[PDB]
């Protein structure tokens, strides 16, 4: 069949091409949350900024996965990709509460794919998802993690004086 | 009559005209609204620049449509310029709320001179007024809008700390 | 409702969703299509780097439309993307005639939006279409279209052999 | 028929290669003005290289135009180009008379192809005379209507003398 | 009242508010007189400049003062602007004219501000003027009357030929 | 009549006229093998190129010869310039040989003028022809006969690839 193809399961494949799926649909929630926040009666413009720059690296996730996956002579197969889970993402707190959400179901997908990769003997793959993938999400999931705390300590009792400072103090803008 | 006129009917030229008094009514409005930010009992230097800024962008535009009704071979006619509506313009929230009050109309006679550009078939106003007027308005419409939203949330029930926060980390100053 | 909006129609709000629907499925369609000639079975680099260059451009072209949006006090809106209309894309020929294809498709529906802007007198939108994507689709098209005539002359009796000589003398590699 | 061309008119293709042709024919006049003017019986170096710089930017509006033909898919053809209208163009005042004529001329042809397009909903061919012929056309007008001026301030009684000092101090040379 | 204002009479505070639009009423008699010398018909860059430049240089004189009365405590009023005396400005001899009688008219109100701050005991007021009004003022208007003197010892006989070759020989143009 | 003339001939002088048409006529012939070349449906870059070059030479050869006509007191005479020969050129094989018959023509005339010259005794003509028309034209029919023996020993069996690599490996492109 393939000429290159050597100690790829058929299992790791279509889990490859699974979580091509997760990564672009998570892509599109962060486009979805960075133009929110760019809506004129929303105007938080590092929020944006965040979510837009996470639409990016998602993005480059999937890339560098369709990459692996031909360079190990599986084959791509695309599917559709689902909307968003909203439409409106609320405050900052709500945004960065479902963000955090979203790569912790990412994450789960990588060591998912990390035990049956462990199960098949694909150490290629192991090592793949160890060197791009998994240190990545934990140092992403641990400054959602700050951000949170520090929006929450900020809400008190002034919420819209708590969520512009949070913007204009932590949030990179521009 | 005029030897290079050509397309250039004496309807667009009086609206021209009209709308020359508009941006030169509306300059003078940034100018008394960015020297009251001035004031030692306002004291708000983000506010004042951002408005004395906007004095010179309107006159700009005065300046380029008095430069193509030359170039088109229309009479620049000068008529006396109203005052501003206030002496006094209370909040920067009370300001921001008048300019964008204050843009829509220009943006409205723009459209309106679109229109009857289109109606006349002359193309050469229609390209102007797209190439230097109609985007530069959205975008600043865009941004004032943008600007009432952070100082809306900033008022809680602290209304002084608010109005100085917005003064500090979103207006330039410096 | 909206505090910046003006002579901004519902139909053309939503048109404007629609549009960065295509624009995504386009820009996924060209991703395909680029990790295809990535394959090893496959292996024409030039080929997978025109179409992974154009999925960028795709994109950034629904960016701008949904920047716009928001310019305009629009709301963005997003629905699920179609998979693409194929798994595997036969020879650069093939590839290219869908591309051709699609990009016809993206065309009428610019000029569509283009129609219905003029005809609901919204020159910004006309404009905005006419500065950033008419003529970038012109431009492409004839690109496009030179390389088919390109390619087709390679093709004669020894396809292989045109097929390489294409995306190694007029694709950019490496 | 076309493998590129979209939304483009035959009444379109046919007046952009009348246009064309007017063009040429405006370049050849000015290559017959420039030389009229380094005789040395005339010898009016400014006004020479004033003509010679129109009859190449005469020309590059033809290239332009045929640019553009290819891009939407029509096909260039060419037509025998007539000689100007004169073999010896008078003084400088005549000159400047006779190519404010002739810019005259380009300009209402290129508000008739506006015209058309706008008739034929071709946005395209549009935006291309607004974003290269329009503004330029007006321009060259509005400088020759202040060259005319000049010239005729410059007559007086002593035409000679004006017409050397016209020359030396408004016109380039080197 | 008050919390910075000293030594800072009604009666100089009302003055310098009219002294304003006296200023504000040159710079846009200058904005006229410019835009006339810019008209096809008329073509003289040098004398179009002088005047543009001399509309900035009475807005500068207008925004000092606005400055001057925030710093004193005062209250910035403004009045409706009253056009221009004349719409057409004649020759270049004329336009001069009309400049440096309303230099004059600027000077003495100057001079009469002057005098009351002198009244009033009020050396900052007659300092500000003396060390930005003053000497401003008499340089400005020396410069007219040699430009006055020039323009008609060039009228003699031929009057086109003069003012042409004071716009080209003296004046600033490109 | 002339103050400069001396040694020129009315048959020179009109034969300079003939042969500025003739170039013309060789000008406008490159600019429509160019553009036939830019043809989505011929899509041969290179070979574009090489004619649009020439077709800017040819026209330098004109310009140069309207510069002696004055620098020797004759008077340049422009007649109408006829179309090229065809609307369509057929393969880069037909094109190289309707350009070479085309150089022959020009080199004829070009010979016969130095016939004339020589005859009348005219050695600043003669001179004129062999040190800026003789030799160019020796070496751009030489480079049109090696592209012709190179394109011939390219057809053989397969002339689409023999044609892209004619146009990809010898002629400037990208
Ligand atoms: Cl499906
Ligand atoms: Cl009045
Ligand atoms: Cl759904
Ligand atoms: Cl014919
Ligand atoms: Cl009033
Ligand atoms: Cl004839």
């Amino acid at each position: 069949s393939s000429q290159i193809r050597q100690n790829y399961s058929t299992e790791v494949e279509a889990a490859v091409n699974r979580l091509v799926n997760l990564y672009l649909r998570a892509s599109y929630t962060y486009l979805s949350l960075g133009f929110y926040f760019d809506r004129d009666d929303v105007a938080l413009e590092g929020v944006c900024h965040f979510f837009r720059e996470l639409a990016f690296e998602k993005f480059e996730g999937a890339e560098r996965l369709l990459k692996m996956q031909n360079q190990r002579g599986g084959r791509a197969l695309f599917q559709d990709l689902q909307k968003p889970s909203q439409d409106e993402w609320g405050t900052t707190l709500d945004a960065m509460k479902a963000a955090i959400v979203l790569e912790k179901s990412l994450n789960q997908a990588l060591l998912d794919l990390h035990a049956l990769g462990s199960a098949q003997a694909d150490p290629h793959l192991c090592d793949f998802l160890e060197s791009h993938f998994l240190d990545e999400e934990v140092k992403l999931i641990k400054k959602m993690g700050d951000h949170l705390t520090n929006i929450q300590r900020l809400v008190g009792s002034q919420a819209g004086l708590g969520e512009y400072l949070f913007e204009r103090l932590t949030l990179k803008h521009d």
